[PDB]
């Protein structure tokens, strides 16, 4: 395998804002090349000229440091209805918003952008006929974004499977059913998924649906980026065989990676996901623990630090 | 006391979107009059005409149902740097954003709008000179918003004290020090706080700083709205005196209210705060548990249901 390693910038939002500060900390303190940039740092809602100015700043910092933006994703403050919003003008706003997000990420050298497929209201989801009708509408929104993103130089767009019905793809079966549909839609550039192996409906009568190993074996050929929540991983100092191999908080990297391999992973980006409460001492454990997480994976997946210039 | 009762719409975001659906559910299912509307339902970022159309829709639903919007606050997807953003043009965007939020809330009959005072980056907060300089800048942003909001018919604007330094007001002392400053600034309409009695720096060497009773006794004269997290409250079926009276998860309404009274509360709005994970069965316990929370307070604080028309 030639996996690569990246970090979703979720936990760096608010705590960092200036591109130099963000990108120099990633390079110096995290020793990681690749990032999934979240929307909060250069927001598609802002004035067009502000976006351009900050994109130039960010691009200079990437070039100077050797850090790379490989994709864009909605951050913690972008988990919205979006293309599942029942208002036509609201949907239109977010279509144009995601078109600009694609422009930003393309400018920065990244190759894809995405978010949840959609998030439906109880009202829109619970009436199965309305649900299906809104799904067709949401697909057509994705299609529009994909066409613009092609022009911005992206390779694909993506959706993130979640853990309840109205946020989509909550079982492996539903997730692959939706993906089959988005592949068939034949967009200007392909639409793929970005699976999070910690996601899935925990109340499922199918234990696979919330088993990180089952997701690992299923997604790699349709999920170019794959999120791994670091909290899933064994931190050491437990007696061996005191928990299940697939117990969340006790998972080990070597066999997990083998599972991705059995799933047909060859050059997926493995994207680290961490969160820290805005309370002490958690708020000040962010850089140290992300650094630690990168060093955790470094023997298993190349971190790209050989390309850092500082 | 003539306290009133309201609900922050945080847990209704995503799950509801259409004004009729939102407001009719509040009236029929929650049996509550007053709401603190979050920004996600009518977003100040959207097209001007969309905002107007949705504000008219929302206002019709309030009039029809008897429900009232008494304030606006940033929802879960609005917890940003805002006036602590180090970029001048980003700050400008959010100033204008909050001006429109004030227009929306004023249109709807509400009397205030707010958010965190600011959220600072590590870089801006940790250099004490830069911190102070950015605080003056953030105050002047508030002043601009307050002047516009006066024109929109609001009575005041507000900040929410948080639980770490860089999010402001993390100890009672710091919170009252900042408030003294914002009062002195003499804005077009007053700037007050909206305290959350569950907030405060848990690592403080002062136990009062994360004691809901200490906040209760301190804030009422400077905090017209006060958030109460429902998870703080005793749900019943515990043996008496098996936990501290002020233990979070074991607090009782009668003595808490007495504490607010000792703090000089007369006609504060008590605003209920609840959250539900986007996982089952939590995602479908939202309406039932909010309904239950309202019925929990109803013997203690009038819910305003006498004014509901449906």
């Amino acid at each position: 395998m030639a996996l690569t390693l990246s970090l979703n910038t979720n936990p760096l939002v608010n705590r960092f804002a200036e591109p130099d500060d963000l990108i120099e900390t990633v390079a110096r303190d995290l020793r990681l090349r690749d990032l999934q940039l979240t929307h909060e740092f250069i927001n598609p809602s802002w004035q067009a000229s502000t976006i351009r100015r900050l994109t130039r700043d960010m691009d200079r910092a990437l070039q100077r440091t050797g850090v790379r933006v490989t994709s864009g994703m909605t951050g913690p403050y972008g988990r919205l209805n979006h293309f599942g919003h029942p208002d036509r003008d609201v949907r239109r706003y977010y279509v144009d918003w995601f078109k600009t997000f694609a422009d930003i990420i393309g400018d920065l050298g990244g190759k894809s952008v995405g978010t949840q497929f959609a998030i439906f209201t109880y009202k829109d989801f619970d009436d199965p006929a309305r649900r299906e009708e809104l799904i067709k509408i949401a697909i057509d929104c994705w299609a529009e974004v994909a066409e613009h993103a092609a022009g911005a130089g992206l390779d694909y767009v993506f959706w993130e499977p979640m853990s309840i019905g109205r946020e989509f793809g909550e079982t492996i079966a539903e997730c692959m059913k939706l993906q089959d549909r988005l592949t068939a839609a034949n967009m200007a550039i392909p639409m793929w998924m970005m699976a999070d192996i910690d996601h899935g409906d925990v109340t499922s009568a199918n234990p696979d649906d919330y088993d990180p190993y089952a997701w690992a074996r299923t997604v790699p050929k349709v999920s170019p980026i794959i999120h791994i929540k670091q909290s899933l991983m064994d931190k050491g100092g437990h007696r061996p065989f005191t928990a299940a191999f697939n117990a969340k908080g006790r998972i080990q990297p070597e066999p997990l990676l083998k599972a991705f391999a059995e799933g047909g992973a060859v050059d997926n980006e493995i994207c680290l996901e961490l969160s820290f409460k805005e309370r002490e001492p958690n708020d000040r454990e962010v850089i140290p623990q992300i650094a630690e997480s990168v060093a955790f994976w470094a023997p298993h997946i190349d971190t790209g630090a050989k390309d850092l210039k500082i």
